[PDB]
């Protein structure tokens, strides 16, 4: 009985007792009980808490105790009973809005284990949580005001709770927003030292995301209130004083994702178009460049930089004008471009490294026809001749195109499908690409030579990327698939591969040949003569058979790694072997896999009236 | 020199000395240093090691002592997945180097064929492509090579077998000439002569070599069949009932015979193969044998496992076969129907995470195509015709148990065993609408249609909400009679628009996506009946309260989760661990049928509708 009836004569004085003396006594019991005996005193005791706090709210002591026992029962923030007794605490709304009044209180004692209790609940049912103070009048407002208390225990723990009230809740963050959260919230970061200021400015960053990560209306108001150039202070940084703490990096990866998350690829395309410019109009940018010059910084700090970087100019001119501009100051003074290539084709650079750089590079070209024109014209030199040494772009794809490192040709096939990529006038142009093969041989074309390497015992990795640019290149392209068919070696090489019983880890180059062969049908013009089109579909069904090269042409959609490069523009492969898919690549696939399917069955006789109905 | 001179002068004594004696002890000095300084013992040795095999052929001595080194220069056999496809390069520059070694093969002497078959295979594993394609074109070489695995010496026809296995590795012509040279019956001689499963690794070496012959390759699947050799793997599975203690290399021996099985009857072959083989393994007894092993003891966890997966792919979609699994029953404590003996391990917590999925796999292979099966399942749900005598829990008792069991992984098998239950069969998915469930003393049913549904808007776990929106969603597809139903109860709109409007975090977005699906389907497949969720006013909400662009964008989460391809591949469940039991495969290709046609239906106008609606 004692250890478990003890429990129950102290619930007998709360409830019974009408001297508050006896009942506060009796509570600060409990409250040493809660923790030993939490199980115990939640059963008991919670029915007698709550009237606690409805009916002995003259006496601030006695509620701060009520609330001290609650929160012990309730909170898993130690570590079940956390949602256990969560639900049974909220299954009575007036519970949660009973809460939101005692905030209101100033007592210490009361206010700050109340902010802890509710912040509990609300990280342990937060929907039903969320939706009980956002119904209750002007519920969210009020909690707003804990940022104003002077005492930073509150404040701070404040933040805590607005984390938990915000999370996965537009219409809270809107409230928050409407409330002056970002201005309040910047000046905390700002009066704390930005990245220098320890746990709390975290915490603060945590809260930005939180109101801005997809939620349109906020990111518009967050430009519209001009408060992208508070970004750009915290970015004053690295210089030198190269002891950087482990929170100075963790505010830092937390600042550039804030950016990030304003130029997020997955916004409305006109939002991000405004901020990029914002950005290149308040230095930010320009700001962000600068800390890649300098020495002192953490790699995996570049390495975030340099893909913040990638999305402040992606798809936005005048950011990608300047982002070429800028020059490493280096023996030889080297572009920035030159300089990224000349990293990504660097088998001594780490990976996360190779791949940041990859995607800047593939931002850079993103819509810009004019970068596309520069890469694509420094393979085919003319106005540029020996000053004695100097290394270009088109020298550092070819280096990587055909390096020993299936990374680097990977890298190297890819940057270069994103100089072709919806740009027909380049493709033509990457046709005239000659290369010397020996001391008195002819030369071997650009095209040819890819192709080439598909049949020579190269790694799947080598063989992937260079599909890849190969379908690119040929697709919406005609010349460029008459170039192709014109060497008679490419056809056989591709139907041998389609019919072959190759074993599961050839698969998904199967199915890239599948597609290559399938683009050369459909975007056929039918000016070359011994590989027509219905030549084309014939040798299929000879050699293959239809069914089975639509099979294989599906490979490539159900590969395990497909989906997750669908996603999203930026590199996501944890390590080397992951480096397969490129997400625009992706895309080039549902766009065809449908049309190339029809396109390949409807046998000669509706292909005659296709052939005359077009 | 005093190191590298060591092999020059031998190699000139090799070539310049004129007496056979004074050269064969060239080539055994030179052997004995060979696997010891690789390198440079290569470098030189190796033009002047193949003048000797190509003329001294009449001394048998000199000749295997020329195949040794050979082997140690080129093999990296030691080496447990280099200088080895350096050298292979180099051997096989000379198409005829190959072709003299498939010459030395048809030499008696051990000292030569020995090795001589241990390099060809060597050669083969490092560069099979390129060897096999060599061996291919030549005067009956694959023909010639089968003769080894006639051979006296035990020795020399198992490392034949290898041979074998590396020369028919991906490549569908060199398999179709080893099976019309009569591989079956020789390699299930050897098989059933060692004693099937405990026959060693001989035995593990035949089952690679016939699943090199058998996988994916069609011509070969269907000569195995009409060849009545599928009742030779009928003794395989005569393994005796009881006290266990089967040795590892009996247990791969058996993991291999099951996986034969499971190549003749293989969901990714044409669907006739399949079928014809599933009745030739009914005719034969093979399924009954298999059944069998199902009951016995001693029998290790992963051969039942992989045992219930191979009798899963034998019945699926074949009526009589299913039939026949159905009839099965167990004695256990009173008797226990098949199907629900599965349906209890499916639930059943404390059974291991891989076991619960190849009962899963095995029930819904029942279902396959099985129209009597699903009725029978659906009927039992709608309990009439059936009363107790106390104890015998059924089908639908299971399956309600598990959808509202506190353990996810029963949740989602339980929904994802009654969808395999209604697809496809419109007749069931209007049964099912009938059930209805009983909530507390006095109160109104609950059905089980609706009941799904309120789970989603109360707090369960996420794998707990894919699973019953997979079923839902299915349910609805193509039944406007379950549309209407859903509809008419007023919060279920309400809910999945809030539900795809809110700003969910990332750990969501696939159930935000399902919503969209379910939402897009109750609209596709509205049929006015209902006035107040017409198709018109749904299409208008979305306008209102989401946003189509967006709507698309949440539907096209789906096909965008990392997880979704590998679900596409095939049947059979593919779950690393039991957080990655996400989809289901057949709900894959729901999603690629309805998303594009549900995306166009949401577009349109109004007016276009009206003529849509005309």
């Amino acid at each position: 009985h004692t250890e478990a009836e003890t429990i129950q004569k102290l619930c007998d004085r709360v409830a019974s007792s009408t001297l508050l003396d006896d009942r506060r006594n009796a509570v600060r019991a409990l409250k040493s009980l809660s923790k030993k005996y939490r199980l115990e005193v939640g059963i008991q005791a919670m029915e007698h808490l709550i009237h606690v706090l409805q009916t002995d709210r003259s006496d601030s002591e006695i509620i701060g105790y009520a609330l001290d026992t609650l929160y012990n029962i309730i909170s898993n923030d130690e570590e079940d009973l956390g949602s256990q007794f969560t639900e049974i605490f909220i299954k009575q709304q007036e519970n949660v809005t009973l809460l939101l009044s005692l905030l209101e209180e100033f007592d210490f004692h009361v206010r700050w284990p109340g902010v802890k209790l509710l912040t509990s609940l609300l990280k342990q049912l937060g929907p039903q949580v969320q939706q009980i103070i956002l119904v209750s009048p002007m519920g969210v407002s009020r909690l707003m005001d804990l940022l104003a208390d002077s005492r930073e225990v509150i404040r701070n723990d404040g933040v805590l709770l607005l984390q938990a009230l915000t999370r996965s809740n537009g219409a809270i963050q809107k409230i928050v927003a409407f409330e002056n959260a970002f201005e309040r919230l910047l000046d905390i970061i700002t009066e704390e030292g930005n990245s220098d200021g320890g746990i709390v400015v975290e915490d603060c960053l945590i809260l930005l995301q939180n109101l801005l990560k997809n939620n349109n209306s906020n990111q518009n108001f967050f430009k519209e209130g001009s408060y992208i150039q508070r970004m750009k202070p915290w970015f004053e940084v690295g210089d030198e004083n190269s002891g950087w703490s482990a929170q100075k990096v963790t505010n830092l990866h937390l600042m550039l994702q804030l950016v990030r998350v304003l130029v997020s690829p997955n916004n409305p395309p006109g939002a991000t178009s405004s901020c990029q410019k914002a950005m290149f109009q308040c230095g930010l940018l320009q700001q962000l460049c600068t800390i890649l010059m300098a020495t002192g910084v953490p790699a995996d700090i570049l390495t975030e930089t340099i893909n913040t970087v990638s999305e402040v100019i992606r798809g936005c001119q005048v950011n990608q004008d300047y982002f070429a501009s800028v020059n490493a100051p280096s023996n030889p003074p080297r572009p920035a471009i030159v300089v990224l290539l000349m990293s990504m084709v660097n088998e001594r650079q780490p990976f996360v490294l190779r791949c940041a750089v990859l995607y800047c590079f593939q931002c850079f070209l993103y819509k810009n026809q004019k970068g596309q024109g520069e890469i694509v014209s420094t393979l085919l030199p003319s106005t540029i001749d020996a000053t004695g040494n100097t290394v270009s772009a088109g020298q550092l794809l070819c280096g990587g195109l055909f390096s020993t490192d299936s990374l680097s040709n990977w890298c190297a096939a890819v940057a270069l499908a994103h100089a072709l990529q919806e740009n027909a006038t380049q493709k033509e142009q990457l046709l005239r690409v000659q290369l010397a093969t020996s001391i008195g041989n002819p030369p071997v074309s650009l095209l040819q030579q890819c192709t080439n390497i598909l049949s020579q015992g190269s790694k799947i990795q080598t063989r992937v990327g260079l599909l890849m640019l190969l379908c690119t290149w040929l697709s919406n392209c005609p010349i460029a698939v008459t170039h192709f068919l014109h060497n008679s070696a490419n056809v056989p090489f591709l139907t041998g591969q389609i019919a072959e019983n190759l074993g599961e880890e050839e698969q998904l180059v199967q199915g890239l040949c599948a597609l290559l062969l399938g683009i050369s049908i459909y975007f056929n013009d039918n000016s070359l003569e011994t590989y027509m089109k219905e030549k084309l579909k014939q040798l299929i069904e000879k050699r293959i058979g239809k069914e089975n090269f639509i099979e294989k042409l599906g490979f490539i959609s159900k590969h395990e790694l497909y989906s997750r490069a669908s996603q999203k523009p930026q590199p996501n492969f944890p390590s080397p072997e992951y480096m397969i898919f490129d997400h625009e690549f992706t895309k080039l696939v549902k766009e065809l896999e449908g049309v190339i399917t029809k396109a390949i069955y409807k046998s000669s006789e509706e292909d005659k009236k296709e052939e005359e109905v077009k």
